[PDB]
């Protein structure tokens, strides 16, 4: 499950997400009926060479979700995202 | 603990750890004697703002240090490193 920071500045409310080996493009971030915010999207996983050993495997793949359900003040039809080095930021103003 | 995958081509070995948040300035890809690869470094926190209001806290922070004892067949000294999109590689010619 993906790791998310949920902050409330007087100006806006401010997630960051680690969402590591992903760039903006792959990330959706979309506003459902509810005042629902919604991040997901999918970790691509580089194909196999027949001639690769591997010695580690922890990191993962497959798809991600995480919902939130802002609060009155969000102005849902505002939202804003950015990514960079791994982090997305999501900011909804108030 | 940091997520690191190791593989081993024909080539190189590949080592990839998810380490989003970090610039490449920031993590620190040292040998050590006897064939080992370090990893480490320090994940900077935001000065934090009395006014803002946190709603949820799942991120981690702080210091993070992995060690690989590399085999023989690996050229320790002709090593490199790049990040992109929080994935360091580190990359070490056979």
């Amino acid at each position: 499950s993906t790791r998310v920071d949920w902050k409330e500045t007087p100006e806006a409310h401010v997630f960051k997400a680690d969402l590591p080996g992903l760039k903006k493009e792959e990330v959706k971030v979309e506003v459902e009926d509810d005042r629902v915010l919604q991040i997901s999207g999918e970790r691509s996983v580089e194909k196999e060479d027949k001639n690769d050993e591997w010695h580690r495997v922890e990191r993962s793949s497959g798809k991600f979700l995480r919902r939130f359900r802002l609060p009155e003040n969000a102005k849902m039809d505002k939202v804003k995202a950015s990514m960079e080095n791994g982090v997305l930021t999501v900011t909804v103003p108030k």
